[PDB]
């Protein structure tokens, strides 16, 4: 149909106005002295929140172009909640300051492709200057004392997160699960995690942890991508008997296949969640029997000559649970044998001696781990079901931060970690006039997450910001109480992974909007 | 219905104000310094893109006249890309410099027929001067260099593309599949390629590749028109069952059959794709029983008994993969005995020994070329999958270029070969002053490509173009860094076929546009 | 006043509108099948005229910028009235032809400073080609014929002209007046005529033929500029006693001098007209003396110690009749002695011999001519007051025409002279393609006069202008008749001076509006 | 400093433009030259602007520049304006 299409400044002034709406709503929640945002509930009383991640989700603009602006920054924002586990409310405001300054800079007639270069030049030299001033976590005094913070000083939650990482290695698989009644457990069991989530939402049947959770489920391992419902009927009506929920994992699931599963979940007739099959080509099939053995199940590809017609409950593997995220599947307590498993690794182990290549031996080295992995399974004691429900949520929040700190280390919070990189890489210039006015608007926009905090708390940000740079070390303002001093004595820090993420991600879409000369919407007529 | 019929400048003013709304969307994307274009999407985050084709595809217009202006160049511009591989972008911006200079000079009171002749005349020259300034590539060293270049200096992907040609000849058949994974393959297999394509979009099942890929497909060969729906539904059920998809290839598939099998391909199962059968009359019926043997199907002609209901699933051919462009169908690894094939090549071998008919001979040597030829298959490795889908496209396009390079050799690029040709015709003149003017507008119009390639980079384009005119041979500007040098030693060069096609096509429509005098559109009412 | 200013196109477009409105109402009256153009007058019933100068004067517009255009071509078109006699319309229909096509060629892109140079170079090389085909009228049979034709076929009026010019030379003074009654009359009397006309309209009492005219008046001569009405009263008063009229010649007037005279002369109480003195410096003093010894008055300034205050009507020279135009004063029948005259010449003679200097000696010869040669006076035959007032005009015209015929010869009329110079250089080009396109719109505009004449008659301009062009010599179309032939025999012919300058004037102003980038109007507020 | 220098290109540019030619290209040609080199805009060729006889008193060129730079500074540093009310 008719396409409304806009050019030049006219285009951008409507893009930026978009982000200046999204950002302003989100950034008000930022800081321990955040502000409340009321969100209208479709039926009943409204939500109240200081969660930028919540406010972001509900934001969509009436005007077509403004919206694209929002939806756009809103994307590479939530790139750092599916990569780090937080920091959308930072990336958003980092971007907002980069863009309303790239906007004005291009209107004044400076060269965009020079501006985009000096922003990226600055970001690049401020991430290496951020890794300079990082400080790894790795040992079980560090890890313990992170989780403690991540979940509001509860030393108990901090410990199990340290203890559970000490079971399965400090780059090993950890779930959390509902409790029994007061005080936390931490059993290791057979298990296997990989990098695929629900092929679409709707399956999602427990929005506290935004997933779909299955008790004592049948596991089906296919290699084809299933297009049609017809193929699955002797398995699906076979599964309604035994009264168990089914985990489909194939190469993919197209349309009229995935159509019915979504409609036959809601309306009750059998419980199902589909996921993609990890990897591609060869090592996929290797990874897709690497879990056939673990679940005591069988692969149903026609590469040995079995169809989904030729599938009876017996072929489908099993475990005590499976769960699945926006992306991330995790099978727990596999119904396979001591026999079949360590045997399969004994059969893999002696191909890592007999490896004719030196990349072939990475697949194997990480596959032996997966299948030799097990999984720490923290259960959440509380007293009064609500507390289990609400405490269990905070367990996963630390399990994220701590995990992602153990990946790049920890920097002082309160957006000082930025205004220390910022100050450090301070004189830096490039080829011309224009390329530095980039480096300038890229540095000045690194003040902006701390700036946002102070103001939310309602002090004069200029003078706190001057006063943070004016010190060094881990010194900073702690708008929590309102007094300055070593920010990690005060308990405040971010994973290094989340702070970098946000800045690189923000400057990505900063550059792509600065270098947008036209946009193509739909006509409202 | 009722029509709104517009005339003269009142009509010619709408069109051009409409190629301008399209050329500006698209020329924003042109060069190594191209600007981004945002395209709305009906749910989720707007697409960003530096690819003109994509942007071109999304431009319908509200006004029924301004839009015909649009859709007219939109076609002939995308001929050069169906026809060569690239140069849509180049063609749309060339056509803009001819239509706005032309329509201006018409409404000034010059005679529209002479202006076309002038344009026509000048283009022929530039073309015959563009054929001079073209180093060819036939030797194996050269084919390697051109492929390598056209996939981001991947020495290795240019190395295979060359090995593929040495194997199946210059004018052989070459496909690309998805790979083992990390490290690439090449193997020639006994398949066939005939020169028709998808008989409608919505059969496209690879929007990334305006192609329709099917694996293990049942192939139905039919020798007459398929216009019903109830007199063909049997064979559909059979497929739907026994999983496998279906390539129809009939004389024509039209009316109620196109409708029904189109909709339950975008829904339903069956996932069918239909093409017209190549050739006409007697050399048609033959060329179907050519691929019947190759696939192991039966050709279902009324002549030799069987009809359409009297068709099991085992009348049909099969092959391990087929793919079908807008323009070009290819069957790979036909499910046919080598005995049945070489045998058929036998019959056609001693059919070449039974024609005193120089041409009727070729029509047969064109079929032995097909059966004896097979199909070079570049399987693309990659590793870390999604890195395989990037690398699928780089190859597909580095093959497009390399093939049209062997055809008519290579020129320098960054739109410098069009100006090198401008400068080497100069004081060219016509029958009269209205024609000579036509000649001057087409010679100004060839600056456009370079001029826009600089304007995106954000330098003064009149300075930099003038500086390339005072140089000679391979002197040009490398927009991508800002250096002036030998374009070919920088590794920057269009195929000759694209530059030619683009310039010819652009001037083609511009001629028709200049000499339009009335448009007929359906009413807003 | 706050000013409204406009630019580039919407300037040149509003200027083209104004000239189009003036030229369309004017050209309507051109050639012998001229169209009536009603003009409303204050009270009574309107005027109906076939007279282009009559319509031209009446054209003012409301749009301030249109008006400025209309008045601009009015000015330099009516400088062929000032300069030659007729062609006020020709110059107008040429300018319009040059401009409505000029403006168009700027719009399309062509370079205004080159278009100007094209038109120039082409008129330069056609004003030559008009002399080349001029016939001269120098022998006294050809003067009377040119007389006859210009006075609408009357040898009678065409003869007195012929013998007027036998009397005083062809470069001598000749004047017309109301006549005794029936039968013309040729007197040759002592007189003078010079370089300056009335210093304002309002002095004009013979608007019948826009001139000032007085019977038996006093002449006042001054060296000095004038302001104080008071200095003048001893002779203003003096004349108010006798109620005779008066001429004031002086170095200037302006200010209070002119103010009071305008008023109390359109009161009727003592009529006067005031003119700039001829020349300047030594030769100005001498020439006021020259026309003292002619008028038997006195030069009046602190030179022979005589201020204006002391000078009575006795020190004032007199003649039987003065008369004065825009750019002309002509004193007839001087009071001064026959002796004092031939005595004054006898002194400038012995001065001529002494002057060892060229341009010196050119000036004195000029003055002894004025004095000696005197004036011819053509009193006009009548029968009924008004069939004389008319005839006077028919003479004044034929005299103007013939006087020009004498200097630069004569060419064929019906605007065929113009289309014969046109045709006599098609070859012609310019330094570049713009320049030529100027040459082209000049050559295509010299068709403008003939084209329009034909149309007023109702015949097909394109055909008739083709037949003329196909022929040679004096081969033209007599619009009254319908006949073609030798236009010289048909008695249709223009002086070369009017056809030449009518063209050059237009070319001059077409040059200016084409190269106009800004206009500045007094704000329609 | 750089916004002042781009202004000093402006006088040449606006003449070259007035002529009908290409401002950027022609100014780069003069910029690239040394000596008394320029662009005689009525002729249309390049040479010693002295030997073509095309000169400005140093004073008027100097004077022009400073007088512009003054009011420039003033209008940049302006913040409020007081004008009489329409009705």
């Amino acid at each position: 149909a008719a396409k409304d299409i806009r050019f030049g400044e006219d285009a951008r002034t409507r893009m930026v106005r978009g982000v200046n709406v999204l950002a302003n709503a989100v950034k008000a929640t930022l800081g321990p002295k955040g502000r409340n945002v009321v969100l209208e509930k479709s039926f009943g009383a409204p939500t109240i929140t200081k969660d930028g991640v919540s406010v972001a989700k509900e934001i969509e603009l009436a005007d077509k172009f403004e919206n694209m602006g929002a939806q756009m920054v809103k994307e590479v924002a939530s790139k750092t909640n599916d990569n780090a586990g937080d920091g959308t409310t930072t990336a958003t405001v980092l971007a907002q300051a980069l863009i309303r300054e790239g906007a004005k800079a291009v209107a004044a007639g400076m060269n965009p492709m020079d501006l985009k270069r000096g922003i990226d030049q600055a970001v690049k030299a401020a991430v290496v200057e951020l890794k300079n001033i990082s400080k790894p976590t790795t040992d079980d005094k560090a890890i313990a004392q992170v989780g403690t913070i991540s979940a509001n000083s509860d030393e108990s939650i901090g410990n199990i997160i340290a203890e559970a990482m000490k079971k399965v290695g400090k780059e090993g698989v950890i779930t959390v699960e509902e409790g029994s009644g007061l005080e936390n457990e931490l059993d290791v069991v057979e298990g296997m995690q990989f990098d695929r989530g629900y092929l679409s939402p709707y399956f999602i049947n427990n929005q506290q942890s935004q997933s779909a959770d299955l008790d004592d489920p049948f596991i089906l391992l296919h290699d084809k991508k299933i297009s049609n419902v017809r193929d699955l009927l002797p398995v699906l009506e076979g599964v309604a008997k035994a009264g168990k929920p089914l985990l489909i994992v194939a190469e993919e699931v197209e349309g009229e296949a995935l159509a019915t599963l979504v409609v036959n979940t809601i309306r009750g007739i059998v419980k199902v969640v589909a996921v993609k099959a990890p990897g591609f080509g060869d090592r996929r099939k290797a990874m897709l029997e690497d879990m056939a053995v673990l679940t005591g199940g069988t692969v149903i590809s026609e590469e040995v000559g079995l169809a989904l017609e030729k599938a009876t409950i017996k072929d489908l593997g099993r475990a005590k649970k499976v769960q699945v995220s926006k992306e991330n599947t995790t099978i727990i307590d596999g119904a396979g044998d001591s026999a079949a498993i360590e045997s399969r690794v004994g059969q893999i182990k002696t191909q890592i001696e007999d490896t004719s290549s030196d990349y072939d031996r990475e697949k194997l080295q990480e596959r032996v781990a997966k299948l030799a992995g097990g999984v720490a399974v923290i259960k959440v004691g509380a007293s009064t079901e609500i507390e289990m429900k609400e405490k269990k949520a905070r367990v996963e929040d630390a399990l994220h931060a701590t995990r992602a700190a153990v990946e790049e280390g920890v920097v002082p919070g309160g957006g000082v970690a930025l205004v220390r990189a910022l100050v450090a890489v301070g004189n830096l210039t490039g080829a011309n006039e224009d390329q530095t006015h980039g480096i300038q608007i890229a540095l000045r926009a690194m003040e902006a997450p701390l700036r946002e905090i102070v103001a939310n708390a309602g002090e004069e940000p200029s003078v706190i910001l001057n006063k943070v740079k004016e010190g060094t070390g881990n010194y900073g303002y702690n708008a929590a109480n309102g007094e300055f001093g070593d920010m990690v004595e005060f308990g405040i820090l971010d994973p290094t992974k989340v702070t970098r993420s946000a800045l690189q991600n923000a400057a990505s879409i900063a550059g792509l909007m600065i270098t947008t000369e036209a946009m193509v919407a739909d006509a409202p007529k």
